């Protein structure tokens, strides 16, 4: 039987998801959300995609929780002052979770909503999954502008740049350009030093960026195709090597926490949670970033 | 040096278009809109997600028709009572064009706003260019929810279904099932006479259906998808045979008309069109579907 | 747990389906033969390739059927006349079938509905999941010549055809199409029925040209899309060599029909509405076909 | 229209070659061969398969050189020590390089360096439009046995070496990572030693093998991405031979060296901070190369 893959939220991020995942013909998708019509409308517009593109997998919009039922991969798309965020996407994860959890009791969930480390959090909480099936997407898309950048300003393919980070979005994100080559090059050798402090500047501010230009709204490309290649690491075991939001006990000396860290991504989820060995400098950024990590589980 | 493709218009189906088109790594892409902000946004997004997809094409938002200069492909995507409606459409179109054509002379035009016969129309008076370069894209979109609804009654991949139609979407649409097949063998063999008739019935209204889903937006999706790959036809010169809005002179009894007819598609853009030989009742369609847009041309 | 897809014998048409099967990345392929370092040599090779186009796959060469164990699809490209692929396909999957009791099989050896019908008796399976390709290739080479003919893409040509490999082909020129137009709407008649002859001779055309070897390319092609239909349940509308009970009035035989291919294997047996033109060429090839079986 | 690449050689590497192209849709591909029927019979038969994958491009085979006039790409596999492949390179990129004047051309025969240089000398082309593919095999190779130690996608890993295949390869574990971060973290020291050793070894290890062949899926693989680069301008950083005039301390010679390669070959060469181990390693193989160019 084909994989079944459930997206709760089938806003701009969960319907771009979907898009990114039908092409590639990784399984059956379920487009799941409050508000009637939205997800029966946008899931049978992608559906009706299918022939031209050349894919078949059943697309499938709906409002009730029981077609979600054992689904390989849960996609959580649904999120919406600085406490009352917490409080509101708290809710509403945990109103996701408790409903789909139970009838997925061998899925991975795959959190996308923030504050994404806090709500990743909650979901394991709530679910009562193992850690290793309930992680958090943040770092790829991170990765993946700083990649960006770094291919424009370098001139190369975005297909011979990597890059390893840690942390969250933002002021919480922790840069490791000393992790970052290109065809196994160090960038530093690239890109000098005062144009690489400015990418990474503008990688800390690259989700604020894309607000700013499109007004009303936020990224979704980006994030979608992140989350998308996330859900296709698990389906297909690939054992990739990607920065996710995973439960911490001891690493980097952090405990009980959901932290962007450098894991190998598989079938049976977070399957590694690799340890760098960290400078001075790049240490004082994990400890200011695992910080302000705390305060926000600590609010939640 | 790469292809060029613009899309006028950053709306929800020029921006899926671009998305459907990035991953195809066709050729670098230039978003345009008239709002500040917009394009440049989704087209940073969707550039962002270049690494994590492995396509390398520039994808960039502009607001000056400048950017457009040299391009291979212009794809028209810009549109919003009846005659208000073509009146509004045609000032828009009329702009698009103006400023477009004569910034990308051997461009091949292809217009997706409605109302479609009317505005390629349009869209060839204004440029000056050849009549085969400028087409418009409805057919395939309407073949594709018509061969979707197949694949999924008779229970075979959407690989396998291939389907005709001439006209234009809604009422204008001239549904052929005698020229679907599955495999090469007629669908009538797969779907009885009854349920054919509530899937041509199904197709008339397949945008309809989308957009009281939505309740606010109509579909972009499959819309998209099938105006990616008329651009795909052309830039890799396919020669692919599909419905597509042309000028006739003559064909089917009509002339001085754009009008959705079978045709092989390239690199000249219409190579050819097709001349079907029709019964009697299927002639009945044809000629009631001229009526109409023939009407909506004289208000023009 | 990703599939799991053995091919047995890595010649041109077992490797060059590993190369086809490996690049979708569709499940982990296992390239068995008798012959010692040549299934190790290729499957390393085209592993050592997964890098540059970025498939993860294990490939991996070996001479032991345990190593096929738990198999989701089989496919059987080590035929070498009758005596000879029949004591080759018996061995085969007598040591096969048993290690992968859930398993698909596709036959690709010659005579291919002979064999196929051999691999079924052999493997005890349902014969829905005994399955040989054939029909695939001979429909790709006659959508080929039509693309060609008419000038158009490959992608919106379409054909149906039955029964086995030249003679015994039953070409169906008015159930193919280009784009759901007829393609005798587009080619004549004369010049449509050297297009079929071509097709019929299509496999000795190669072998002319190649002087020492037999296509593997387009075979290849064939065999792992039928391996996709099966693993993706894409149910695909394609020409293979089925077990019949009855339908085009033949029983207890395997020979080229249109089937619905998909996760079950045949999951049904269209029936065609034939004229009478058409059941005459049937009912020839259908009789030579039961001749190699009574002679099998 | 569009683009065209002809293949010089129609044996394992070059009709491979020709598949792994097909597939992409990247242009029509001529093959071309001194054998007659060989190369109009491979590329028929990969033709035919171009209706089951939905490919359109034009692949047809050819012993006449007029047929690749004006090809974007020409991909020379056709060498058979020195004298010999000497001759054969000397004899295809004189009725080759006239006919596509504006193309970059990419060797594969043996000794790949030195070919590389007579090509070059032969055809007249800037430096930067003739190089050989060699290191791009080499690392696919290294970044398998990697991905396949470390137990990680084959996707996420990267890695950068010089100069030509075994004794003369430059390995440089230090320019290597697992998204980004060093593969010593992963791999200790003597097992990456013997990682090295094997990568070294690579080619050999797949004729011991196969008996009477050599590797053609990841050569063939590795020759198609560096087309690809050229034809869609992607810029990939890659080690291939490229004509050095001073970077490294070398002149006037072909070295396998990091490039960017995109639409105009070697669009720049990258000068790596090698240290003096690598620096020594690096001397001896420049000297072994520079031996075979004063021979040649
Ligand atoms: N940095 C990133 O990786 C990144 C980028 C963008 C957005 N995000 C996050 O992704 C989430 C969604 O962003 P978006 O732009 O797609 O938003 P959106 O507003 O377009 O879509 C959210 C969807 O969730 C649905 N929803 C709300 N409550 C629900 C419930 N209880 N059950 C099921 N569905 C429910 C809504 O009706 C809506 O369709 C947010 O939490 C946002 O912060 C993360
Ligand atoms: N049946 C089909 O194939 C199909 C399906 C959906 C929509 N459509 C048509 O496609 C068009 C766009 O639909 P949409 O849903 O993407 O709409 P939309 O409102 O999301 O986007 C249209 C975009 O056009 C831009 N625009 C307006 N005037 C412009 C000008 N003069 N120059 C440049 N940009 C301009 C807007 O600012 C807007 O971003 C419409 O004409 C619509 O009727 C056709
Ligand atoms: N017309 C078509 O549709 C078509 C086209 C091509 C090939 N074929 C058929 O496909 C089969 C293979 O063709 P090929 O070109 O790949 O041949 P080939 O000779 O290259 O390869 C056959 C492989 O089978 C192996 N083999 C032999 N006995 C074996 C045993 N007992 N167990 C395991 N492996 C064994 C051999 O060692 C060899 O590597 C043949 O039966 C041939 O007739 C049919
Ligand atoms: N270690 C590597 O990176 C590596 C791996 C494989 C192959 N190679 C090299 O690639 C080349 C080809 O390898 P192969 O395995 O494909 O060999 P092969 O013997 O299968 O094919 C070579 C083809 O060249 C043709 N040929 C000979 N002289 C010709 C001429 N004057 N004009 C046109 N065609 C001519 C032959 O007829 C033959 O079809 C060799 O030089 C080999 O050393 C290098």
């Amino acid at each position: 039987m084909r994989k079944k893959i459930s997206i709760i939220g089938a806003g701009f991020v969960g319907s771009t998801t979907a898009h990114w995942l039908a092409a590639k013909e990784l399984g059956d998708i379920v487009l799941l959300d409050i508000v009637e019509g939205v997800p029966q409308g946008k899931a049978l517009d992608l559906y009706e995609a299918s022939p031209i593109e050349g894919f078949d997998v059943r697309v499938t919009g709906t409002n009730n929780y029981a077609d979600t039922a054992n689904s390989d991969v849960i996609v959580v798309t649904s999120g919406a002052s600085r406490e009352d965020l917490i409080k509101v996407n708290a809710d509403i994860t945990r109103a996701c979770i408790s409903q789909a959890a139970p009838l997925s009791p061998n899925a991975v969930i795959i959190m996308v909503n923030n504050p994404l480390d806090a709500m990743t959090y909650l979901a394991a909480e709530v679910s009562g999954f193992p850690k290793e099936r309930v992680i958090g997407q943040a770092g790829v898309l991170d990765a993946a502008r700083y990649r960006t950048f770094i291919a424009m300003e370098a001139g190369v393919s975005v297909e011979d740049v990597q890059a390893m980070l840690m942390g969250g979005h933002g002021d919480e994100m922790v840069p490791l350009p000393r992790f970052s080559t290109i065809s196994g090059i160090p960038v530093s050798e690239f890109i000098a030093p005062d144009r690489l402090a400015q990418i990474v500047e503008r990688t800390r501010k690259g989700g604020g960026e894309i607000v700013n230009l499109l007004k009303t709204g936020s990224a979704y490309y980006a994030p979608a195709a992140a989350t998308a290649q996330m859900v296709e690491a698990v389906l297909k075991d690939k054992k990739r090597v990607m920065p996710v939001a995973a439960y911490l006990t001891g690493q980097y000396g952090l405990n009980d926490i959901y932290f962007g860290v450098p894991v190998i991504l598989g079938a049976g989820g977070v399957e590694k949670i690799l340890e760098l060995p960290l400078n001075e400098e790049e240490m004082a950024l994990l400890n200011a970033s695992a910080k302000a990590v705390r305060a926000t589980l600590d609010t939640l």
